[PDB]
């Protein structure tokens, strides 16, 4: 997740 924005 830590590379990957939530509402991407």
């Amino acid at each position: 997740n830590e590379s990957v924005d939530y509402r991407a």
